[PDB]
């Protein structure tokens, strides 16, 4: 089950969801992630940044896509694949999301790779607009606006 509580903010620091993460039975993490006041109907990019920190208002500080296996960006990308890259998440009439997704190449164990509960920690992001699944570094997906630090 379902642990490492995140929160998410937006680009205005309020609080618009949280983030959730399970080891999965398996492989990688199932990240169950309910988020609100988003724009209606939108595909958005999301990823997994390299360093736990979010900060208003671009959020660049940062980091990182987490990127331990050195990819390029995308699914699509016959060069691609970074490890905290995810599916776009697909936004309701609600402005709301709220999905189990898996991310297989990430861990919470110390000592993997693919850990992304470093000292440093990782940060989940919700971009402006939809990836494209092939365009470096991260999708053409715009600005980021939702932010949640893991930490420990
Ligand atoms: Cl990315
Ligand atoms: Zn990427
Ligand atoms: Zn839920």
């Amino acid at each position: 089950a379902f642990g490492h509580h995140v929160q998410l903010v937006n680009r205005e620091g309020k609080a618009v969801g949280f983030i959730e993460i399970k080891e999965s039975d398996d492989e990688g993490l199932d990240i169950h992630i309910s988020a609100n006041s988003l724009r209606p109907g939108a595909s958005l990019g999301f990823h997994i940044y390299e360093k736990g920190s979010c900060v208003r208002p671009d959020f660049e500080s940062a980091g990182g896509p987490f990127n331990p296996l050195n990819k390029e960006h995308g699914f699509n990308n016959p060069m691609g694949h970074h490890a905290g890259d995810l599916p776009n998440l697909e936004v309701g009439a609600d402005g709301k999301v709220d999905v189990i997704m898996n991310a297989p190449d990430t861990s919470l164990k110390k000592g993997s790779k693919l850990n992304i509960l470093d000292e440093d920690g990782s940060a989940f992001i919700i971009h402006e607009q939809a990836d494209d699944y092939l365009t470096n570094p991260s999708g053409n997906s715009g600005a980021r606006i939702v932010c949640g630090a893991l930490l420990g």
